[PDB]
């Protein structure tokens, strides 16, 4: 069937920015597709609702997803803690990729990111599993608020967050 849809709603400092909807690759990762398909529903009851972007490096990409601990730290996925690396199919091939962060092999949680740039170092190290489908310009506003460290010099959180069909 066809790839599901997700949008975030961005906020800065509590004021609306703009929606980024996503496609997600569950045609080729369902698993790590379904995570976060359910994290931006928040139907298992938890999800990124709420929660901020942690890092925000401008021309290479942007970090959230830690809504457990809010610090860069957290997160869980809808299977555990921790969930296997699906495949390294997909490749960090441009802007707007979206990819899961992790903590060594097989630690895939709910943090993930989105590339603003084509970053080939990346590959094989990170799992690919959707792509930004609008409000590219959405992703290049919240790029203005990060720096070369990563430190955010104001609040960028999804307000809200959910399926499309
Ligand atoms: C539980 C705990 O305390 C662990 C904290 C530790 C960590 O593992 N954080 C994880 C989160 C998901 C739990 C984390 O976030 N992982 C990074 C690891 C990484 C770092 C550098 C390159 C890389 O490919 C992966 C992660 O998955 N991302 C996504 C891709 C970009 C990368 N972060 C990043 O921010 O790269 C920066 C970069 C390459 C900038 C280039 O200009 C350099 C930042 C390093 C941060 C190190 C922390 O001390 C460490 C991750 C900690 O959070």
């Amino acid at each position: 069937m066809v790839n599901p849809t997700v949008f975030f709603d961005i906020a800065v400092d509590g004021e609306p920015l703009g929606r980024v909807s996503f496609e997600l690759f569950a045609d080729k990762v369902p698993k790590t597709a379904e995570n976060f398909r359910a994290l931006s529903t928040g139907e298992k009851g938890f999800g990124y609702k709420g929660s901020c972007f942690h890092r925000i490096i401008p021309g290479f990409m942007c970090q959230g997803g830690d809504f457990t601990r809010h610090n860069g730290t957290g997160g869980k996925s809808i299977y555990g803690e921790k969930f296997e690396d699906e495949n390294f199919i997909l490749k960090h091939t441009g802007p707007g990729i979206l990819s899961m962060a992790n903590a060594g092999p097989n630690t895939n949680g709910s943090q993930f990111f989105i590339c603003t740039a084509k970053t080939e170092w990346l590959d094989g190290k990170h799992v690919v599993f959707g792509k930004v489908k609008e409000g590219m310009n959405i992703v290049e506003a919240m790029e203005r608020f990060g720096s070369r460290n990563g430190k955010t010099s104001k609040k960028i959180t999804i307000a809200d967050c959910g399926q499309l069909e």
